[PDB]
């Protein structure tokens, strides 16, 4: 696994966490 | 294209959408 | 640094900015 492949896998995981965080905040602002 | 090429262009598309959603939510919060 | 490596560098920078924006917006929402 090259450094480039390692970095991409890490980015996939980071972007998944950001998406969940964003989704939660959008719903926190909706305040249903 | 290779898996790495695919993963990188996919990440580019996702982060663009995240940026747009964040832009929108920032504006929404400010306007509330 | 190849093009693919540069795209990954730029994704790293973008995700850092997005994480910061999310942090600030979460704080804004909790404060307001
Ligand atoms: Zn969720
Ligand atoms: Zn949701
Ligand atoms: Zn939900
Ligand atoms: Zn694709």
């Amino acid at each position: 696994v090259s450094r480039l492949e390692e970095d991409v896998r890490n980015l996939n995981a980071i972007v998944q966490k950001l998406q969940e965080r964003l989704d939660r905040l959008e719903e926190t602002v909706q305040a249903k």
